[PDB]
């Protein structure tokens, strides 16, 4: 009876096997833009991905990843509010079962149809797992996905997607560039959060930008003939696989704009 998003062992059950889920610093975040701050002393945010090594796809039985060498400093997010160098582990996305939900941060209340996140860890702390267990030991980059016009950059991503159909398959994904999923403004909010699934660590700086990308319905259409199920299982379609915005508690959303 592990956790997951369907009827019986979904985001309000997660707390009893995570209890850090009713913690101080939960995400995602409803982004109240009213209430957020602007911070002139918030830097660009520094995006290097012209090095990034894609390696491989993996259905990963909640979403899919898209794992990157993280081995040396190829791929790196720095400045925004980081300090110190962040390197490119994996991106994933959480969608919808249909285009009116789907992402985890939502803004003024408003749902995007997906939200694509690209996962750094700080390499002051040597790998992942020691980086998860630190206040700032990751950076996630939140990139809203709307529906409209097809997303190019994403089509390499979608077109893999039938042949790593349910739990645990995987496939050879070199050369996938991520610059093709950036929007054309880096203006972002960010503020101090958690892992948004098991076993929601409070060990994330969120960056959220502000400018969605589309994609179009027939990209998002293929991301919900995924599975959550392994092979042989009766079919359960991966779809609405987001945590609701949790409670802000005492913090405070900074922009960088405005
Ligand atoms: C500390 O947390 C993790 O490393 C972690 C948490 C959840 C997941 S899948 C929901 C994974 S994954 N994408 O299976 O490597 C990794
Ligand atoms: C469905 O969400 C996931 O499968 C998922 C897998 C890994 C991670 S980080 C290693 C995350 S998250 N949203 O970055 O905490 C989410
Ligand atoms: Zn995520």
């Amino acid at each position: 009876h592990h956790w997951g998003y369907g009827k019986h062992n979904g985001p309000e059950h997660w707390h009893k096997d995570f209890p850090i889920a009713k913690g101080e610093r939960q995400s995602p975040v409803d982004i109240d833009t009213h209430t957020a701050k602007y911070d002139p002393s918030l830097k660009p945010l520094s995006v290097s991905y012209d090095q990034a090594t894609s390696l491989r796809i993996l259905n990963n039985g909640h979403a899919f990843n898209v794992e990157f060498d993280d081995s040396q400093d190829k791929a790196v997010l720095k400045g925004g509010p980081l300090d110190g160098t962040y390197r490119l582990i994996q991106f994933h996305f959480h969608w919808g079962s249909l285009d009116g939900q789907g992402s985890e941060h939502t803004v003024d209340k408003k749902k995007y149809a997906a939200e694509l996140h690209l996962v750094h860890w700080n390499t002051k702390y040597g790998d992942f797992g020691k980086a998860v267990q630190q206040p700032d030991g990751l950076a996630v980059l939140g990139i809203f996905l709307k529906v409209g016009s097809a997303k190019p950059g994403l089509q390499k991503v979608v077109d893999v997607l039938d042949s790593i159909k349910t739990k645990g398959k995987s496939a050879d994904f070199t050369n996938f560039d991520p610059r093709g999923l950036l929007p054309e403004s880096l203006d972002y909010w960010t503020y101090p959060g958690s892992l948004t699934t098991p076993p929601l660590l409070e060990c994330v700086t969120w960056i959220v930008l502000k400018e969605p990308i589309s994609v179009s319905s027939e990209q998002v259409l293929k991301f919900r003939k995924l599975n959550f199920n392994g092979e042989g299982e009766p079919e359960e379609l991966m779809v609405d696989n987001w945590r609701p915005a949790q409670p802000l508690k005492n913090r405070q959303i900074k922009a960088s704009f405005k």
